[PDB]
């Protein structure tokens, strides 16, 4: 499901600064947050990815 | 964060069926549901478990 960066860290329980780290190793964010919008996160791509690095 | 059967199986993009399955398989539940009450799982638990499969 679609999320924000505070959704997922939220279910991912890590802080923001993690998650971040996690987007610089090319977790997707299936929108990137322009200009007073969000980025918006996929749950399911994010679980995926995570899933992969082990 | 503590979420139901409903909303983990939105993260996975999942039929709540799969959950059940992956339960079956060592998926841990914080909280068993009974009866009328519901079961509640641990979305970090959940993750960790997950990517432990491959």
């Amino acid at each position: 499901m679609k999320v924000n960066k505070k959704r997922l860290a939220e279910i991912f329980n890590v802080d923001p600064r993690t998650i971040e780290r996690w987007q610089s190793q090319g977790l997707p964010c299936a929108s990137k947050g322009s200009k007073g919008i969000e980025s918006v996160f996929d749950t399911a791509m994010a679980i995926q990815w995570y899933a992969q690095r082990e």
